């Protein structure tokens, strides 16, 4: 069970329904004790912030909030600002960066995956099966009944549905999108030779899994509608969408190269040394200084991104001065 | 004296006259014994090939052929293709990929800078001063007199200098450009924003020696005018335009970061071994079979890319297997 939201407007809840939906305001992701339903328990919600990017009227995730008990985050420009600021009270949020992703670790259950553009990622416990409300879906393993609103009431439509999970109560109610493709014939050609590569030999392995139809689909259409400066953002996602997606089952998928999405993994390298490489598969477990060499706490699902090598001198990292230190004071 | 073209119409001629010409046919670049003045020397010609490659008739170059002497290149798709395949003749042209410049070097001081995609540099040796006609202009270190044209004559009409140099003779005549910002409004925002980096403190050092408004605004329009997929390589070949030209007069500037025009050193990299770095000012001397340890033959004019650093053991690169080898054979 994971909520995706990535690129424009895809949503995949947790017992695997998919569909699309967008619009200009703030919608809650998911929410507890939904109904006042305060079963002994602090109350958590998670809100995006929706605003246009291009010309046909996509959306794309600018800012995301997060409500924590008492605390209040935000996540905008790459950087994470502290806004409640609670007093008297421990701060539950165990904020790192991990690969290409801004990972943010709740003490609930609940943790979240940021590549720091426009995708997110959740990851619920089993235990608050049944009893969680939002725009994700209720969890409860069935795909049918996904579809309860507010109202506790499951509805075949999807744009009333997305529009009754807003906060804001003077946006105005979102709209049918458009055809990306029709919008810009001209891009199509080289939106299809760019978003072929899902079809290729590279994803031959996971034809078997899964099916990349859906996926084929959204990077068609992310690619014709991104029109602004910024194409190789709104490919790259989609691309990484389904890669994530495949590295949930449990394979590892090397795509990257140079000519297509690139890295560059050795800008934080100091002069001299070479310590940062490419992961596909991402790391298991590493050594730092708050998790020691014996511990590795493989709490990770498989991202990828630029990770630090340490040499045999001072093997520990410290993800503080992006340096592996011997010794963590 | 470098005659340069890079992006869409920008041509320097070797005098230091700067101008535009957009057009869709083929041009002879530089043309040795011009009327027939055959000065006991073998006939080199250099020719470019336009084709459409927008929305608003901005032209690019895709294809260059080289015809030295009864041999015949071809360069497209970041390959080189032997043609001509001229017979009892030894091959003067010498191909090597340096950095990111595939460079073509000739026995008769005529070197080609080819950066894959749409970039050509050429360098002329001295002594064929005043003996030379073409797109290029004259070579007579004087900047009134370069836009003389196949009949010997200056004009100061830019269009109809253009159209002269052509070879197909059934190709329609060139046609004023438009302003692709105001054709591309909604671009105007991104484009100013990304090529902002040339006003930057990056190039305070640059801003006393060479005047960057030009440049500028060659950044400006080409952001403007690239639509379809692929502004990132739009914007980068015009910011390393002027970076080649500010290397041109011998002073060093860095200025690729991991999100703007990034590159990927670390994919050519085997597993285990790291020695491929980033050097924007690029290798004075290496160490390859062809050319031994002691041997430098420093002939370049300061170039970037990703340049493999050898380790200490077999500190001698290879250049035909991608690696460092001990003895070459
Ligand atoms: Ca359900
Ligand atoms: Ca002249």
């Amino acid at each position: 069970a994971t909520c995706a939201v990535y690129g424009d407007g895809h949503y995949l809840t947790f017992d695997g329904q998919s569909y699309s939906f967008n619009g200009d305001c703030e919608y809650t992701l998911v929410q507890n004790h939904c109904g006042g339903k305060d079963s002994t328990q602090d109350s958590f919600r998670v809100v995006t912030e929706n605003v246009p990017c291009g010309t046909t009227g996509t959306t794309c995730s600018k800012a995301i909030k997060i409500f924590l008990g008492g605390f209040e985050l935000k996540l905008s420009h790459g950087k994470v600002e502290v806004i409640g600021t609670d007093e008297s009270q421990e701060v539950p949020y165990t904020i790192r960066q991990m690969g290409i992703y801004l990972v943010v670790d709740t003490d609930i259950g609940l943790v979240l995956l940021w590549d720091k553009k426009t995708s997110i990622f959740i990851n619920l416990s089993p235990e608050f099966k049944g009893r969680v409300c939002g725009l994700c879906g209720n969890f409860d393993d069935i795909a049918v009944n996904d579809f309860a609103t507010r109202s506790r009431s499951v509805v075949g439509d999807v744009l009333e549905f997305g529009n009754s999970w807003k906060l804001s109560p003077s946006c105005p109610d979102a709209l049918a999108p458009k055809d990306p493709c029709t919008a810009n014939p001209f891009r199509k050609s080289w939106a299809q030779k760019q978003c072929s590569i899902l079809h290729g030999p590279t994803f031959a392995a996971c034809h078997a899994h899964v099916e990349p139809a859906r996926y084929y689909e959204a990077c068609v259409n992310d690619a014709c509608a991104c029109d602004s400066g910024g194409d190789c953002e709104c490919f790259c996602t989609a691309v990484a969408a389904y890669a994530q997606a495949c590295h949930e089952v449990g394979l590892c998928v090397s795509w990257r190269t140079p000519s297509i999405c690139p890295l560059f993994c050795d800008y934080y390298n100091p002069e001299g040394q070479c310590e940062w490489h490419y992961q596909p598969c991402g790391v298991p477990c590493l050594r730092t200084c708050r998790n020691p060499r014996g511990d590795c706490l493989r709490d990770v699902w498989g991202l990828e991104g630029c990770y630090p090598k340490c040499p045999p001198e001072a093997p520990i990292f410290d993800e503080d001065k992006m340096q592996c230190v011997a010794t963590c004071p």
